[PDB]
């Protein structure tokens, strides 16, 4: 059995516990909301953005949001190229809009639905040497296994809508919002979730399981100027197939296969054929071999996993044409993109396709030895190793041409454009392009190999438990070998199990980013010119634009200290604990100069702190108090998190800037963190079951410290005189931007889930499921944008209904 000091710092959510928490989009990170050690992006749940299907972003003890280890079925599900794009916030032009974009796709490469999952193991504190490639938390999601006894199976269906959603939108925006001209202002929409599961035995000793799961979301979108309604789309799919076979020997062989594409359908604004789609996800193949020997257990795995973020546009060339201007009106340009009174231009097309992928083959092996007493104490030993050979690419699939400067001869020479038979950049009689920019077919490619091994020894003298462990890893990307001591202890103060202390000190090293590699060539373009529209294209010249590059880096780590205490007061367990995290050597941005050419490059100048006091109360067993039965759980936390100005790996170092902030003139690097920094929150869950009418009545209540919004001075406060804070440093001379707080008040969150089951033909049932999400519909500020000039507040979703129908057998 696992050591008591490590369980103290992990969560376990089995499938029946999952079904009893009320949910929107079922997604992995959503399930973390009952964990007092985690926080979410200020924008992660917002009323502007239903219809969106991605996973929320999460940060453990205020560590980076892209420094978590997300696993599925114990294997990595992390994007190690570009996971923290735009520090996790959305972009009015999602990445791929523009020709020279590095695709994003976020911290998880497979977006797995909250069905499909048997158990979720969530480690945040005193983590095991067995787990690496994180600074923050570990989030292992175990999919459904086959059963060998019966032929289970289920078909579900589930939906929500704009009708059914009550919105909260600022005014200021409400005009623009309801026009539906903004991608991420979605007033009208429909989500649809299908699922199908087949459990299937073959022998007394072998069976498989097929599962499928589709989430889809349609969002209308309008072009002013172009004057068209197009439909945005969001599709997530998961196909899953697992066999298991028990040998004559008593050893076990498993085999998994997964395919988890997701895509997002977008539109370049007011552009004829402006469409483009952003595919993500990929697939897996496992093969796993348990062996049960006299000494212990030995599980040996081989795996392969292709994952890919690709942007693909409706067309592979882009033009900007003129509809009309002084002296000119086209017979051929129907549409417009601008609406100027005296001049209108018309954009058409797009920037080809292009992508990043990672192909990777993995070989794990883990040993669980049987306990062994030696020199008077028990030795639970684990050890193991693993190695991963991977290859990352970026590719533009084919040459994409953009139109350059325009000509529109008018007046004396008004009709005189004479085109070439094939010429995509010439409209006979009207207009042509003098220059033309070619973004070329390209390819950049890394192939690497990481190695890791770990040894742990949980020893116990009775009363005591003390588990020193080591994880050693080497990435040949940075070529660093890192050694991570993990230490975790526990003491029982009087037999009993009534009163136990525990603590520990550990170090977690992160995995790779490697975006700066993939961007190396990126944004190369070759521009040509021509005198007339029958001249040949003449003077090709290669520009690179912003150049990116590799540098000599340390691997970012996080150091931990923990101390806690678990009391059993009555028939109710009160466990309270402290954790502190120094996050160190965190990647950021530098501009460096090589040969007169300049280069964006990664540094190790970021840093973070995390400090959390967490309490947790939970009764021993449910109350049967009588005609129904009720269980309950209660979490709470107090949380101070810190940060540089280096928010993520593409943030430049603006620490030495001077900034006014709360009343006194100070350096920017020392100001409060403004994402993942809610000072406290408490939450209670109550699951109620009325067996008399087969009705489940699940409620989540929560009281939460309010948001604190900031805005900034549009104009820098110049400083010898010009603010009475300039005296905080009389010598200082220069500018400084002032931050203006608005402290919103603490708020009550309240969520419901009903689930009624109903027999149909003996062994079958039909299940009705209803979620009421913001029950009181009360308004809460989540996030604040803009200068003081124009401040914009964003709110948490109002009351929302989800309706589900399941059919089991
Ligand atoms: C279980 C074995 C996997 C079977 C899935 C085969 C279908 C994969 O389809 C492919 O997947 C990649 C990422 O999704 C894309 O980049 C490819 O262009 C696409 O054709
Ligand atoms: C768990 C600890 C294992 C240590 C292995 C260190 C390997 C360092 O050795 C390097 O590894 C590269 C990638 O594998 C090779 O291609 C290089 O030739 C070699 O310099
Ligand atoms: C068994 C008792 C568990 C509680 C451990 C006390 C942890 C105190 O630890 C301290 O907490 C401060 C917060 O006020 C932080 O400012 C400091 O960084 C930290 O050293
Ligand atoms: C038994 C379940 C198998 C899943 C069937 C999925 C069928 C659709 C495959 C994708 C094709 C696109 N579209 C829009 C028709 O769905
Ligand atoms: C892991 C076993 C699952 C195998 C399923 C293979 C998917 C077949 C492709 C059908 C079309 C899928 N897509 C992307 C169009 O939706």
């Amino acid at each position: 059995s696992t050591p008591t000091s490590q369980s103290m710092g992990m969560q376990i959510i089995n499938a029946e516990q999952i079904k009893k928490m009320p949910t929107g989009n079922g997604s992995v990170t959503e399930l973390l909301k009952n964990n007092p050690n985690v926080q979410f992006s200020n924008t992660a749940s917002s009323s502007n953005i239903p219809g969106e299907l991605a996973p929320e972003n999460v940060s453990f003890h205020g560590e980076k949001f892209y420094n978590n280890n997300f696993m599925v079925d114990g294997l990595s599900n992390n994007n190690n190229i570009n996971p923290g794009a735009n520090n996790g916030e959305l972009n009015q032009q999602p990445d791929g809009y523009s020709p020279a974009d590095l695709p994003a796709g976020g911290p998880q490469s497979f977006w797995i639905n909250s069905e499909l999952i048997e158990s979720l193991e969530v480690f945040d504190s005193n983590i095991s040497a067995k787990y690496g490639d994180f600074t923050g938390g570990v989030v292992d999601a175990k999919t459904m296994d086959p059963k060998l006894d019966k032929s289970s199976g289920k078909i579900s269906y589930r939906t929500t809508r704009d009708s059914w959603t009550k919105y909260h939108i600022s005014e200021v925006i409400s005009e623009e919002f309801y026009s539906g001209t903004n991608l991420y202002y979605q007033p009208k929409f429909k989500k649809h979730f299908y699922s199908a599961t087949f459990n299937q035995p073959l022998s007394d000793k072998a069976g498989f399981i097929f599962a499928y799961n589709r989430q889809q979301s349609d969002i209308p979108y309008y072009h002013e100027y172009l004057q068209q309604w197009d439909d945005q789309e969001r599709i997530n799919e998961t196909y899953l197939l697992k066999g298991t076979y028990l040998t004559d020997s008593g050893d076990i062989i498993r085999m998994t296969g997964m395919y988890s594409p997701h895509e997002s359908k977008f539109y370049k604004k007011d552009v004829k054929n402006g469409g483009f789609t952003n595919s993500g996800g990929g697939y897996r193949f496992n093969m796993e071999w348990e062996h049960n020997a006299s000494w212990g257990k030995m599980t040996s795995l081989a795996g392969y996993q292709y994952t890919e973020d690709k942007t693909e546009h409706e067309a592979d060339s882009y033009q900007t044409w003129r509809r009309f201007s002084s002296g000119f009106v086209s017979n051929v340009i129907d549409w417009s993109s601008s609406g100027g009174a005296n001049g209108q231009n018309s954009n058409i097309g797009g920037y080809g396709s292009f992508a990043t992928n990672t192909s990777s083959f993995s070989l794990k092996q883990d040993y669980e030895l049987n306990p062994v007493s030696w020199y008077g104490i028990n030795h639970q030993i684990d050890f193991g190793w693993e190695t991963d050979f991977y290859t990352s690419r970026y590719r533009r699939f084919s040459d994409v041409y953009t139109g350059g400067v325009l000509v529109v001869p008018t007046g004396a020479s008004a009709g005189s454009v004479v085109c070439q038979s094939g010429d995509e950049l010439c409209i006979p009689g009207e207009q042509y392009s003098r220059t033309r920019i070619l973004y070329p077919e390209r390819n950049v490619q890394v192939s690497n190999v990481n190695y890791a091994a770990y040894l742990q020894n949980s020893m116990s003298y009775g009363r005591l438990e003390v588990t020193p462990g080591v994880r050693v890893s080497y990435d040949d990307f940075l070529e660093n070998l890192n050694i991570a001591p993990r230490f975790s202890a526990s003491y029982d103060v009087f037999g009993d199990r009534s009163t136990r202390l525990f603590g520990g000190a550990n170090r977690y090293y992160a995995g790779n980013i490697l975006a700066y590699k993939m961007r190396q060539g990126i944004g190369s373009n070759i521009q040509e010119s021509r005198i007339s529209p029958t001249a040949p294209w003449t003077t090709p010249t290669l520009r690179t634009g912003t150049n990116y590059n590799v540098s000599d880096l340390n691997t970012p780590y996080s150091d931990e200290l923990s101390l806690g205490l678990s009391q059993r007061v009555m028939s109710t367990v009160w466990t309270a604990k402290w954790v502190n995290r120094q996050g160190k050597e965190q990647f950021g941005r530098e501009t460096t100069t090589i040969d007169g050419q300049s280069y964006r490059v990664m540094n190790n100048k970021g840093h973070t702190e995390g400090n959390t006091f967490s309490l947790e109360v939970e009764p021993i067993s449910p109350h049967r108090f009588s005609f129904a039965e009720v269980n309950w759980k209660l979490g709470a936390s107090v949380t101070k998190n810190k940060s540089n100005s280096i928010y993520y790996y593409d943030s430049a170092n603006q620490d030495e800037q001077r900034v006014i902030f709360d009343d006194k003139l100070m350096y920017r690097g020392d100001i409060d963190a403004m994402n993942f920094n809610t000072p406290w929150r408490a939450f209670l869950n109550v699951n109620t079951y009325f067996p008399a009418v087969r009705l489940s009545w699940d409620q989540r209540v929560g009281y939460t410290a309010g948001y604190k919004g900031y805005t900034t001075s549009s104009i820098q406060v110049q400083c010898p005189g010009g603010s009475s804070a300039c005296n905080g440093d009389p010598s200082f001379v220069g500018g400084a931007t002032e931050y203006f707080p608005t402290q919103y008040d603490d708020f009550i969150s309240y969520d419901w889930r009903f689930s009624y089951s109903q027999p149909v033909y003996k062994t079958q049932t039909l299940d009705i499921t209803l979620d009421v999400l913001n029950v009181l519909d009360n308004v809460v500020e989540t996030n604040q944008t803009g200068t003081s000039n124009k401040p914009i507040v964003i709110y948490k979703p109002g009351r929302q209904f989800w309706l589900g129908v399941a059919y089991t057998w």
